[PDB]
């Protein structure tokens, strides 16, 4: 389903922050990669191996997000079917969120703050990418997004 541009941080355990286009790259080889992700259920950051890795939509459609967070604005451009999850309501489709939706964020490997939408734009087309991950979830660029598998 969704996907993500190529320049989206990935946060590896044992790559240290990663383009998403250098971990596809990586897991062509290397199958033993841990993503920084979360836990649903009792809501705590884990460490989360990735089972695939790939461009999967070359020149799809993208919005960008800004998002503004304990750290300042974050952005993130991925395309607009990609969900983004949200405490108040689950995942919502990146085109979807509102300002009312809680977004989880990363603001070190162990703990997380809410994150709140500040706005939303289309963006020109680019290849995209995605992983799937033991969670069906982890960050890019510090915001919790879904990892499908189908
Ligand atoms: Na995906
Ligand atoms: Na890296
Ligand atoms: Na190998
Ligand atoms: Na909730
Ligand atoms: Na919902
Ligand atoms: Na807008």
């Amino acid at each position: 389903g969704g996907a993500l541009v190529g320049s989206s941080e990935i946060i590896t355990r044992n790559y240290g922050k990663t383009t998403i286009k250098e971990v596809v790259e990586i897991f062509d080889n290397d199958k033993n990669i841990q993503v920084l992700a979360f836990n649903t259920h009792t809501d705590n950051i884990e460490w989360a191996p990735i089972k695939a890795a790939q461009l999967t939509r070359p020149n799809a459609e993208l919005v960008e997000l800004e998002i503004d967070t304990l750290h300042g604005v974050k952005t993130i451009r991925c395309t607009p079917d990609h969900p983004v999850y949200t405490k108040n309501r689950g995942y919502v489709r990146a085109d979807e969120l509102t300002d009312d939706d809680e977004l989880v964020v990363a603001i070190m490997e162990a703990k997380t703050y809410i994150g709140k939408l500040k706005s939303r734009k289309i963006v020109s087309n680019e290849d995209t990418y995605d992983i799937q991950t033991s969670t069906h979830n982890f960050f890019a660029n510090d915001i919790l997004v879904h990892a499908s598998e189908i």
